[PDB]
């Protein structure tokens, strides 16, 4: 995401006016709050018997469940076939090589002592198999599990856009440029709120930002909101116009009519295409969001038997969401 | 240095507390603070008519005199020199035709981003520029200097042992390596709360942090806290054995014997070279601390003639500067 996080105006909220709400969560995200979140006591990610990591599993699994126990109901969005916003210069900028796959497969990293996440997103080391385990996991685990054309953000955002949803939910402001009229934060990470962190965002208890007032506060129209951050930087331009910062874009963009004008030259990727993606992203509107049930032998199977997970407590946890899943009343 | 921070336990005090206390600022950290924070309401950071930054020299001098009001006796410890073992010298980083650093200025602190503070927080002798206009700032203020042979938080835990200051400052925990026996962060930025973000490490009110209760509670002692941040990444070793992070570090430390000499093989850049150094650092002590009266109008003359601050404000602080500072100083 872009680093216009100083600038959005935000609100409170406890994980009780998330009754009963349709929630879209981009699932990549979400995932990668875990591989962070959920590790061992001896500081390192979960990890099976034959080595792969599993933290983003033993996520998914116990925190939709605890938000649908909340009564949260929630559809992890997926990524399409990510935009690959950069420029041409070798046609097909193929099998470019360098190391691919022992990148992030032994991603000396997640023991974390830096992120790299910017690792597997450059041109490769499809780490594809990490979101393989999740759809598959969530289909199982009974949860409505959205794909989505181009970015994940972007789908999340529109089912906002048009009544489906009351938001997106992500630790990336990424929806707000895609027009969501809300963005929760803080659901895959909410705890208890107290005394020391990771990075602690001392109330993890959940946040409310509504484009309503991330725009009036800050007074710019959306597609200069979109401006503003791509001169700071996004995803598909990763440090933006060189020296400027959240405040300094919230003016170039803020008054004089077209500000990315005055760039491009001043070298970076073409701007333009970016912003057009934020303003028009690739969004499907095929989907069904809730139809069917936990698939327990299936999950134990997944979960113990082959990913060493305590059959014990997934079994007296697959339980949790059914208790979950099958009794919102009729109504 | 030293990402140790979620283990090391800080209590929060408030500033009020240390009324009569010296503490030994490490400048060049503080002198990164204010280039961090004291920015202008644009973005931008302030600036001298000439192109030149003055964010260090504005935070500097008003928050000296601003930490005075409330009656704490400052000194500020000035590094020395290196040591440096590190990238491997004859190749990496022998600091002979540096770039003239633009993407310090330019691309990087204009850009709201200390990836910055690489060139000179670590290896003062790239823009040393700072730590002169300081030395002069400081002592024409009449606010002690003290030099020392190498590192500056290693001298302010000398300083803190013996008792001749309550204790460090800083916001790296470097000193509570070298020895100090408290340490105080937030001092440079202790400020206003209530205003959603501005930068910071944990949050805005000084905090005391003392190395009994850090050491007690990680039933380590010294020379063992020493070798965990060796394995995290210290600033001679940046990137620490790779995988390893502080809550593993702090097992591996706890377990064994002599945690170096497993990973002082392919992992190398001297891992019991940096030991020595957090344990015997080069500490000086022929200082004198003497809070004397400051040189009114020549101040006035290098930050308002020669820096284009303004008068009336700059003659306030130095209105309240004079004030405050007989009622510490004794003999």
């Amino acid at each position: 995401g872009v680093p216009i996080g100083d600038l959005v105006p935000r609100k409170e909220i406890d994980l009780e006016n998330l009754y009963g709400k349709k929630i879209a969560i981009d699932a990549l995200n979400a995932i990668y709050q875990f591989l962070s979140t959920i590790r061992q006591e001896d500081g390192t990610p979960l990890m099976d018997s034959k080595g792969r990591i599993t933290s983003h599993l033993s996520g998914l699994f116990y925190r939709t469940i605890n938000l649908m126990e909340a009564g949260i109901k929630p559809a992890y969005v997926f990524d399409g076939k990510p935009p690959e916003f950069k420029r041409k210069e070798l046609e097909k900028r193929r099998e470019a090589r360098e190391e691919a796959e022992l990148k992030w497969k032994e991603a000396l990293a997640k023991g974390n002592l830096e992120e790299a996440r910017k690792y597997a997103q450059r041109a490769t080391k499809v780490n594809e198999m990490l979101i393989e385990d999740a759809k598959k996991l969530l289909q199982l685990m009974g949860i409505p599990i959205i794909q989505a054309p181009s970015e994940g953000e972007a789908q999340a955002a529109y089912m906002a856009s048009k009544g489906d949803v009351y938001a997106s939910a992500s630790q990336d402001y990424d929806s707000l440029l895609f027009g969501a009229p809300r963005l929760i934060r803080n659901l895959t990470i909410t705890g208890k709120r107290k005394m020391p962190g990771k990075d602690v965002y001392v109330e993890i208890k959940p946040e409310l930002v509504v484009l309503d007032e991330v725009l009036k506060e800050l007074k710019i129209t959306r597609e200069k909101l979109i401006e503003l951050a791509i001169l700071v930087g996004t995803d598909y331009n990763p440090g933006g116009v060189k020296g400027i910062g959240p405040k300094k874009a919230l003016e170039i963009v803020r008054y004089s009519r077209d500000p990315l004008a005055k760039f491009q030259r001043q070298s970076d990727v073409d701007l333009y295409a970016i912003k057009e993606f934020f303003l028009n992203p690739p969004v499907t509107n095929e989907y069904s969001l809730s139809w069917k049930e936990p698939d327990e032998e299936g999950i134990l199977k997944f979960l113990c038997d082959e990913h060493n997970f305590s059959e014990e407590r997934v079994k007296n946890g697959i339980e949790r969401l059914k208790k979950a899943i099958k009794a919102g009343r009729q109504s």
